């Protein structure tokens, strides 16, 4: 009977006492996943108006739309950042929970992010053009903006990256993993990535925290820019110089691996050492076995 | 008091819209809506697989009402979306800007394409019935047709692809790629709407599969996760492979090139990377890998 | 018969008279339901609901990780209300969903048409079993969270892991699905794991057996088969397949304690055992056993280098 | 502060305890009563069927209306069945002092479905009646713009539509639901019609706020009422409310009381008239010209 | 369930038989819900900070207003056009025909712009109504309480919007608005009524004001007041002059009935003839009978 | 009805260029008429938050009759506990805004746990008296059953009798009034007034076993005092003298019935225990206990229709 339910409830609540690591019970709200996703939506509406939720934006009403989003983002970002800072401070110092202070610091950070939205749009315009240049078959800039997952993942990454530079805990990774969830493109928020970046297809792409990518680089599906199996904090991920292309399913590992300007890394190539500028690296023609099914 | 700087930030953002006009669409001419397109896709799937989607109370005595309503609504919504796609593509091809009255241009043409799509739904069900059976045939361990329809991501991605493909054949801009990229997002399966794919197609697992615009796949084919049917790095014009009937391609294989033909009943083994044709009834496998073993 | 632009009829609006054809389209669609009955479930026998299963999953996660999901205002003084309400609701919803799954499977197993046992009572028993083991699942998942922290040195905190590491999410859903699998619930286990698959690109069959302190880092492209058995303290990376040979019955590998399998490795076969503390390097493809304490890596690849022109 | 939040568990317990002490204003147990929201929803769907094009959907035409109606009928069948069954079961248990542990062995679902089918079957007839009501509003209001304006927003028509639905449920012995319907309409219009009232066709309430019509009241055809009219029972007293014959008009703030009061065919009851006795056909009843006092202001 | 298709068919049949109570065709009438939403938006413009949003300040209110004005332009145009088209067709016995029609659209837009243009003037009039409520209710807590919840103010606000639409010859919509307010307050004001500034209804339940009624400035009414037409009859409703107070349950009837400047109509007074300026009209004390109970 | 020329052209999109200017004139009007806005950084209480609070309180008072139908003794603690927790937060916030705004207004102060703590204390007081309120409301329910012999059941009364809804809201509002909460009490009674046409000032004092039958058009003034076992009908006014805080509305003693459309006026008017005020009676002075007041039989005119 339902008479068992109160007891099951009580055992679960008891388990909150026993295993305290997987709950946050108390008077100190962490940041909200949903609030961070909503922030992300609003930021994207500012960056690509006409391509998101509203389709009735024109020069005569866009100020009202942006103005309202900026006002709301100021409040929401401040709140979420403040909770991230408070929680991280408490955790670092082992302090328990029992417009000033962290709030003011959060607001300062929030305003910095909002102030760089014009600059971000400049950067993102070059990424859009990189997608157009990088995919000859592409219909239009509009198609790219609507639905190229590489552009979406990069957009989120660039927002998360700015917050990373501002020492915001939690929220950068929450943003990148949201994009990762939608696109299968996994970019650490600490990665440094220059303008005119394009990921085509993208599923399975992984880019590590200390990875440094210059301008005009293109990656394909399944590319890993990662750390070596064996032994921007301590550099453990590769540097990719300008105008590099890395084809599908390549792997590039190591904090000292530099892929030089204008290099091409062929499909399925696995590298743990530097490549000179102007080099095409490809796999040896595979040795395949053939048999008839009989 | 610091909220007083927000109006200035707002003005700088609006200014950036003048300076970088390539990444916005401001004006009196709505583009197609991602959300409306998604909703259309939901309604189409309701028609294709009733009893497996949102409603669970459908039977032969009420199904006409469900379908009839969806068909009527889809007529209106697809017409609207497709017309906006056609108008946008017209304006872009001609470099013309947005008019000062509301424009019904292309509405009749959009309606004609919409009706063609709705007319094909019975045929699409026939094809999808074979795909469903192909999943059951292709995965011994499958619990039932029901399980497949409910949650096999391959079937979902292919369903969206087949819808998008019909729109592609009708020269609808934007909407086909919007559909396949939606499916791509949900399944990790990346099928270009331009691909040609015969009946009884099955993708098992599916994450990381990529199939290019020009790829041609015949009947009774099965692929696994991480398969690429793609273009050569270097050496409507055909740049993607042709796969003949009854071929199976195992996990993480790569088949590249517009002149690569994989012959009837061939098997492409796991991790095989090919840029040349394979005759019928050939099993192609990698050379046993050379591995290094050491004590830790 | 001339025009001011390329396609003829560009000026014409929607012809509303053409709406008269829609009833016929509708009738042909309904006819196709008669002709191809395999891809619909029309009748008086609701199958389980995808949406209901998703909602159940949300509520289970709220119980497992309170404070990290939808509510942020939970404390020891109000958590009883939160849990008690969810347990009550889950009891009803899981019973309903499981009962429909059992009924449908029974009918399908036999010939029985929709026009036999007490499936509701059996469903409720299975539901109660699941709810009873939530404290135990919390214990397991606490170790998984710690394994993510240990397995990723660059990890910010337990908090960041719980909030957004996709491996933890996929493993949480899998562990719930697995218990339902062990209770012989049809449909629902795979519905759960495919949901997580869709969200993370991590594909765990609900039949897989996986010990505590399991960690998937990155994870996109991971596939684990039905009969795979993974021990304690195992760590996997993106693109790893633990699958079946191309060329009930065990068809998937066994991975022993403390094994690490790096990105894009493939391990195949029912008889393949990867031994305690082994390391399978990136892109390693194996269909045979490896002893304890063995590090397996690919041979340095043979690469061609030439000038880009 | 947050320390005071520690009192909330205790306040919660005081409330739960009070459910044990005062059981009459709660219904806790495993026997859901009917849902106000579900009844309101049913009413919305019924109105969609009766007045398509004037309610929620604006894209209905002869080519799609079968799908709309077919779907609503199907939904209503399930929801009305559920709501009626819950009402019947509760009323059974209450009348017999049974209680919710003790299983009901009676098939209220089948009976609820039968009552539901009866209501659905008479919707065509109800449309016939309501068509006459709409015309009566047009004929009864000189200033009326169109039938469309009337259908859209005349509160008299809305209250009467709900009443007519509630009345058929009343005649089918459905507990709770008929009064839930009429009270919803009362809430929206100020027009308070008991579901038991008997009202003929071509009925019109103009303005309507403050209208009260009692359970046993009987109104013929072509009757018109204004705001504030009471057709009620005697204060100092089975039929306890008046009978109004055809073609009667009753002006604002009139009061007509008593089970034996018959207002005769084509009578006119003037503004503010208060009556507790019958009136013959073709009689105009008015108040005596009031004696008013006039004084200069300061 | 086997009975249901037949019931469905008989209902559809009855649509053919009784065609006056449906609007089936290709010609959307106006939408009640769209009209209500338009009314919500207009109310937000008229009384910002007292409606749905509570975070409005001088720095963001332009964005809020600007956005609503932009949207209201589109939605009012659409609703008014549908009203004009339907009413014209109906008046002239024209049927729907099977073409999507821009008919009356430009005229609807014109009327819509005129309405939006007079919103500043409406605010000026309503500021006088709010003061009248404060003046007319000496027990009133604050202007805020009045604005928040005095039902007289809400009914008058709706009526004033409806009345401007009535003056613009917009069919259907004005009555839709006043009946909506009627439904929420028990106050029934025909949109055709003429009402001057500083108007106040206190309590209000049961107030009826007729189409041809004319009310001057500084007038106050109470619950249950009827300003109506004669039972035994183009002006059919009374004229109320400046500074008149009409107390609870009074009834004032007739097109030729003029209540003179500064008159007072006492509770329960029933009048069908003019009253001179500066006159206080009261009922004769009732003849009451008293008896001891038992 | 001349249709002006140009009427049938499509919307002219360049006319939207005028909308910014219209917007500016509207904003200007906020500067010119500042009494009818509340622009700034100090939000007032929200109508919708107050309504939601009211819904939650009603769920606590009448569980099984409102939004949830699956409540039983095994789960009701969870339901109530959660509502109380949420109410504590929301009532605290709303009350604090009421108190802050009222203080600023009463003094000159402009906008650039003090009130919060005071708000919380009042919120706790309200929540603590909910069991007592349920006792009182149970008596009101029973008074409706006793006072309307045709009533089907307590259930029906709870489900849909408007008098009981109006009175429920009034009793909640009245407790907030007694705690000197500005704004919110009148917001609550006006909401009830809107749904029922029953208009009760939050300051009214009303004893147990109170029933209003039908109710539309009832008005009860701020200083009115109503004892126990009182019944009112539709259209009853308990109001102030037109030509006369400090008592200006009547006192109604126990067991009084007032029938439809009666008017009782004046702060010194006391209607004695067990009196009956007949339909349409108008009274502006006291009547002793056990007095039955009726109007003289009306003098009516009858004529033949012509
Ligand atoms: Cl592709
Ligand atoms: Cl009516
Ligand atoms: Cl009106």
């Amino acid at each position: 009977l339902k008479d068992q339910l109160p007891e099951i409830t009580d055992r679960i609540v008891e388990s909150y006492r026993d295993f305290a690591t997987t709950h946050h019970l108390g008077h100190c709200p962490l940041p909200s996943s949903e609030a961070v996703y909503e922030i992300a939506q609003d930021l994207q509406e500012i960056l690509f108006p006409g391509y998101r939720r509203r389709q009735n934006l024109h020069m005569g009403n866009v100020t009202y739309h942006v103005g309202d989003l900026v006002d709301s983002l100021h409040d929401r970002l401040t709140q979420q950042i403040a909770r991230a800072l408070r929680h991280d401070y408490r955790r670092q110092h082992g302090i328990s929970c029992a417009s000033h202070d962290f709030e003011a610091l959060a607001q300062a950070k929030t305003i910095t992010l909002l102030e760089l939205l014009p600059r971000l749009r400049r950067t993102l315009a070059l990424d859009v053009q990189a997608a157009f240049d990088g995919d000859p078959a592409a219909g239009s800039l509009d198609e790219i903006i609507f639905c190229y997952p590489g552009l979406h993942a990069v957009t989120i990454y660039r927002l998360a990256h700015e917050l990373y530079l501002l020492d915001v805990p939690l929220i950068p990774r929450m943003l990148t993993e949201w994009a990762h969830s939608q696109t299968g493109i996994d970019i650490h928020p600490g990665a440094t990535i220059g303008h005119s970046f394009f990921i085509d297809h993208g599923t399975g792409v992984v880019i590590g925290e200390t990875c440094e990518i210059a301008n005009h680089v293109k990656l394909y599906q399944g590319v890993t820019l990662g750390a070596l199996s064996f032994p921007r904090r301590h550099k453990r991920h590769p540097t990719i110089e300008d105008h590099v292309v890395i084809y599908a399913n390549a792997t590039v590992l190591g904090g000292e691996t530099v892929i030089g300007s204008h290099a091409v890394i062929g499909s399925s190539v696995s590298l743990s050492h530097s490549v000179p500028p102007n080099t095409i690296v490809t796999i040896e023609k595979p040795s395949l076995r053939y048999r008839e099914a009989s």
